[PDB]
């Protein structure tokens, strides 16, 4: 299944090119600030999941033409990053670095230094959990994004700039990815290919990565991980489109604007 | 004024030895998840200030010692931390890092040691800002608009020679209530203190920032669009040092609060 945000924090289920809003079925209010709404659909999923399925064929559906998709959990309890983690510790993220499919990226006028792309395959969290068992991985998954990582080239605070962690465009729930560790992640800015792996690469894998933070940490529905980025990190500028696939989980493009 | 959360995550203004419930009067819903509720708060405090100043005489006051004092923001934006930033001579660097929510504590909860042989967890007294107003490339001459209050916060770290010694769950204790900023006249002129059981361990004023508060502010909102609720950790004096199982750390911060937790081996 394919949960998004649009149009000012409504909930909808993505099927094919359109969206069915579920923001009535489910009781959400988008007025609600800070908007939590996402969040507690990851946390009470199961317990939702058939009700969403039953009532589909009656929802409202809008073309994904005439929406405006905005990024899926708009204020994490946290963002984890690993950084590299892919075959040629963590860090933290602000939520305030997040941004949508639809929003530009919007660039520091950072004397001498450029800002680099990075794609990334994003988990998020379904579940309140601390020190999770490697074997238990996949019941604290609730499914996958779309993630890019944005960099002032050189310290934290290079990677926490407004519009840094663009994440989107909805979440693939776990159960529609046969494995997570066999898919392939492309990245282009304008018509060229910069990069391209596949996360049978990563170093340390989804479970370690679970395994770890969590040791840490006690995650919570809606947190997102950050798994890593692969070679070819290079320049954005003014006017460039960047566009990441992630195969079984999404694909977005978004335009990079000096500020 | 002091804005506290207790009993699970009920609003309260605490008036000398007592808390005054506000959760009905301020709209809260103590069942919220995630709770949100003082954020809310923050962001309408101007507004609700009056309603609170009115019903307090018509409120029951429940002793203190009869509840249980909670963090008061659980799950903020951002928690913005400095590092060191104070003079070591008092008188008049890899830049800020940012700490998980999940590492936030209440004044009630025990700071949780990691078992690390061969290593030790130190403890840091810090001010915390708590901010009031989205807000993003603030003037350092406009940082009294942006800020809230003040609270007190335990700054953990396992000691290295990394951002993760640092997230630990109970590593931020933050507490016991947050000071409303009109309550401090000038928050460059606090004194902090930190014991650890008997013995003071660590002793500074804020006139000795390094990065003063306008500084702190406008450095992390050139950045970041800070939140309502979000904390800004301004850094250590010297005397950062080790606590062990059974150790009691009390943090005092003249005209903002006091807390005191203690610290148990997990």
């Amino acid at each position: 299944m394919r949960l998004a945000r649009f149009d000012g924090g409504r909930l909808g289920v993505v099927i094919g090119d359109e969206i069915a809003d579920i923001t009535a079925l489910t009781g959400a209010d988008p007025a609600q600030w800070p908007d939590m709404n996402m969040i507690r659909l990851i946390r009470d999923f199961e317990g939702l999941r058939g009700a969403i399925e039953a009532a589909l064929p009656g929802l409202a559906r809008i073309p994904l033409a005439q929406v405006s998709l905005e990024t899926p959990v708009p204020w994490p309890n946290k963002i984890i990053a690993y950084p590299v983690n892919y075959h040629a510790g963590f860090f933290l993220k602000p939520g305030s670095a997040l941004s949508g499919p639809t929003d530009p990226v919007v660039l520091p006028a950072v004397p001498g230094r450029e800002v680099h792309h990075e794609s990334e395959l994003a988990i998020i969290i379904g579940k309140t959990c601390r020190s999770v068992a490697r074997e238990d991985w996949k019941d604290v998954v609730f499914g996958y994004a779309c993630l890019l990582d944005m960099v002032v080239r050189g310290r934290v605070f290079r990677k926490a700039y407004d519009t840094f962690c663009p994440v989107g465009p909805w979440i693939t729930t776990a159960d529609a990815v046969n494995d997570p560790a066999t898919l392939d992640m492309k990245l282009w800015v304008n018509d060229d290919l910069r990069q391209k792996a596949n996360t049978r690469d990563l170093v340390l894998d989804i479970p370690g990565m679970i395994a770890t933070a969590s040791a840490v940490m006690t995650l919570q529905p809606g947190d997102i991980i950050a798994t890593g980025t692969p070679e070819g990190v290079g320049p954005v500028v003014d006017g460039d489109r960047i566009r990441i696939v992630i195969d079984q989980v999404g694909e977005m493009a978004v335009d990079v604007v000096q500020g």
